[PDB]
């Protein structure tokens, strides 16, 4: 209770960031107050709310949150945050409609006393921002922004920093964004994570780490990147003797460390833990919900590999149902909600919950992973909602780093997933020790430039079905999509795609073979170098047999039905 107060409830001062702002931009209110509360993160101790109303009758009830300002510095190799001023409360709002808004502040503390501000008026002008990310109503396999443009996530996991903290994101994010990236994922647990809110406690949240997450979210805003926030990771509920980077013995949830839980199984049903978890959801909505750069709320990283002593499917399912309902109810902007599993096929009992707006796959497989990705993407079409391959690698043990310095594994996965019908690219691990130092971003740039012009929401793509390969030289396979106006092909050499020793292909002319498709000419055929990210050749065709030019590892082909 380092932040307690014991004074009569009074608003002392209010600062407003701007009186005029653009659609979907941040409107921030700072509130100085006194009151009676033992825990500023607990709404039963103090409840700050901002009540906003547009000129179309829509009302928004925005929870407020406790805030400490910091000034960051880099002490050679670690980030250091200096507190600036006393902590205070904030409200963060984002307007969906333009025009005028009225708002006021309401505060209630543990005594039952309630105080409020007068009403203030702000004006909202049109902006360039596309809005929040939703599931597409036109094609449930894909995401859209509120303004109807597609959101096709291209990026990687970038889940935590080194000791350099936000200074690492200063480096990684601009590199990702200038190479076609618009997506990453961050972890808000376990307590060692850069953005861990439950660092020393599950009752009070870490104001330094929350400030770091502010900073990174603001950088994503400047770079037009969209973030999945992963609230908790399985390690928190996994015993040391179970391996796999366990953390139960160190986690604040455990009674040994001051928490309410005698064992991780009790996480799902312990009344005190559920209360604190809802307080955390409220804090996250309060502090970050305004942002259109929050792509999704993700409850768990791999909840199926918590301790087997703790995984009771019926309880984990009910907890996801109840928390998704609660989170959706308090989130004024109704961000997408998801969860994840280490088991690649997932858990249908949980994945089919209506409150989870999209499903995910994690897969670390070294042999024939192209076929595995295709099979999992076909399988999870049964849920009739988008599918994100949220984690991908060769090997949970990290063999990728030395067996595949050129990123061919990442390459294979991002082309396979996009041209198999997934909502976006397979999302690689190893951002810090592999993608960045080996400068693998060019793979994303090539893929982004191939798909940028394609409107996946209107193409009605289906997996390519009725093709005939005529190739004698080699064993070529194809992953493809057939749409109303485009056919997109990724061809790969089955005997080269899984070998990682050779240099990046630096190809060339010759005829290799052909593929004929169930389509009607005339057509324009574009051959695309997937490593340089360039058109190689264009060809106008009068019939349905597509020549395949020579290529070393893989080749993309874009066919336009004229
Ligand atoms: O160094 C900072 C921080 O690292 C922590 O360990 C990390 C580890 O370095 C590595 O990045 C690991 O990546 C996992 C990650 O958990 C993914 O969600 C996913 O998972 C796997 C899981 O970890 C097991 O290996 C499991 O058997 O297989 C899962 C995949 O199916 O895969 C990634 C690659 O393995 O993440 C851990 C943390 O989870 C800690 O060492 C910490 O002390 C340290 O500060
Ligand atoms: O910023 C990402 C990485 O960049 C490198 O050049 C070093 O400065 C690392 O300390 C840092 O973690």
């Amino acid at each position: 209770s380092r932040y307690k107060d014991n004074r009569p409830l009074n608003i002392l001062g209010i600062d407003i960031s701007k009186m005029e702002l653009g659609r979907y931009n941040l409107f921030e209110v700072s509130i100085f107050l006194q009151g009676s509360y033992l825990n500023p993160f607990d709404p039963q101790e103090i409840d700050v709310e901002g009540i906003f109303e547009d000129q179309y009758g829509n009302q928004y009830r925005v929870p407020g949150f406790f805030y400490q300002e910091y000034k960051r510095e880099l002490k050679n190799d670690y980030e250091y945050l200096v507190p600036v001023g006393d902590p205070y409360f904030k409200i963060r709002f984002s307007p969906i409609n333009i025009g005028s808004y009225k708002f006021f502040i309401k505060v209630k503390d543990k005594t039952g006393r309630e105080v409020s501000s007068d009403k203030y008026t702000i004006y909202v002008k049109e902006s360039e921002k596309p809005g929040y990310i939703r599931v597409s109503e036109k094609n449930w396999r894909y995401f859209k922004f509120d303004n109807g443009r597609q959101f096709l996530p291209i990026g990687a996991n970038i889940c935590w920093a080194t000791s350099k903290g936000t200074y690492d994101y200063d480096v990684w994010l601009p590199k990702c964004a200038e190479n076609g990236g618009n997506y990453f994922r961050v972890w808000l647990g376990p307590s060692w994570a850069t953005f861990a809110l439950e660092r020393e406690s599950v009752k009070e949240y870490d104001l330094k780490n929350a400030w770091k997450l502010d900073y990174v979210l603001n950088l994503a805003e400047k770079l037009n990147m969209y973030i999945m926030f992963c609230f908790d990771s399985y390690n928190e509920l996994r015993y040391q003797k179970e391996g796999a980077y366990p953390y139960w013995e160190h986690t604040p949830h455990y009674e040994k460390n001051g928490g309410p839980l005698k064992e991780p199984k009790d996480f799902w049903t312990n009344n005190e833990m559920i209360k604190y978890y809802k307080n955390k959801l409220r804090y996250i909505v309060a502090r970050y919900g305004y942002s259109t750069n929050v792509f999704a709320w993700e409850f768990w990283n791999q909840v199926d590999i918590i301790s087997p002593t703790a995984f009771v499917i019926g309880e984990v399912k009910k907890w996801h149902e109840d928390m998704a309902k609660y989170l959706n109810s308090i989130d004024p902007w109704k961000h997408l909600i998801t969860t994840s599993f280490a088991f690649s096929p997932g858990k249908p009992e949980i994945d089919s919950i209506s409150g989870l707006n999209f499903v995910q796959t994690h897969i670390y497989k070294s042999n024939r992973y192209i076929d595995a990705l295709l099979s999992l993407i076909a399988y999870k079409e049964k849920y009739r909602k988008p599918h994100l391959v949220g984690e991908f690698g060769l090997d949970a043990g990290g063999n990728d780093l030395w067996v595949d310095p050129n990123g061919y594994v990442i390459h294979n996965a991002i082309w396979t997933t996009i041209l198999s019908g997934a909502s976006g690219t397979a999302m690689s691990w190893w951002w810090d020790n592999h993608i960045h130092p080996n400068n693998l971003y060019f793979h994303y740039r090539a893929l982004a430039d191939f798909v940028k012009d394609i409107n996946f929401l209107e193409e009605k793509f289906e997996r390519l079905t009725n093709y005939k390969f005529n190739v004698y030289n080699r064993e070529i396979k194809v992953i493809g999509l057939q749409g109303k106006k485009y056919i997109l092909l990724w061809l790969y050499n089955a005997k080269e795609a899984y070998q990682y020793k050779k240099d990046i292909p630096n190809m060339s002319s010759k005829f290799l073979g052909s593929i004929e498709l169930l389509i009607k000419p005339p057509i324009k055929v574009i051959y695309y170098d997937t490593y340089r990210g360039e058109k190689i050749k264009e060809l106008d065709l009068d019939k349905n047999v597509i020549p395949i030019i020579e290529f070393e590892r893989d080749l993309a082909i874009k066919i336009e039905l004229l």
